[PDB]
RNA sequence: UUUUAUAUAUAUAUAAUAAGGAAAAGUAUUUAUAAGAA
């Protein structure tokens, strides 16, 4: 039924009930593809809402049992897509307490934590890309 | 472009994928001065 109401009209997508419903399901997104479903997550899943990016952000977390490093770079242009595309919910005077923004230091801090567990592992890499600076 | 996917020997050939869209009104003194004709 999710399918009909919102992605039969072509011109708005609206993917809110269709990650609402993988959160509200036990399986989530376990067992898929990382690579398959990331391309495919990139590519169509744009301009969800706040609530939406986190529940997607723990889930794939989730999907991949919490490994940081294995958190491909598709995988952080999808977030942070929809992360830009979001408008501030109010222009705070200070401007500094935002929602998005502390988010986005937390990806790329995670980003710096993976290629640190990575090195100490040691004791495909990801990568970061023009559209996540964008 | 970039990122990944397959294949082959870190690299190569192919396929797919593109983040840059903002609206608004009103807010003088100029300077020195070079002419040709039969």
């Amino acid at each position: 039924d999710i399918l009909a109401k919102n992605l039969f009209d072509r011109s708005h997508s609206n993917w809110a009930p269709v990650i609402d419903r993988l959160y509200v399901s036990e399986k989530r997104f376990m067992d898929i593809d990382s690579r398959e479903f990331s391309v495919w997550l990139n590519g169509t899943v744009k301009y969800l809402p706040f609530h939406s990016i986190l529940h997607l952000d723990e889930m794939l977390l989730e999907q991949i049992n919490g490994d940081v490093v294995k958190f491909n770079t598709h995988m952080y242009e999808c977030i942070f897509n929809n992360l830009g595309n979001l408008k501030p919910t109010n222009f705070n005077q200070d401007g500094t307490n935002d929602k998005v923004i502390l988010k986005m230091k937390e990806l790329l801090e995670r980003y710096d934590k993976a290629l640190k567990i990575t090195e100490e592992r040691i004791n495909k890499v990801p990568k970061m890309t023009q559209a996540i600076l964008n």
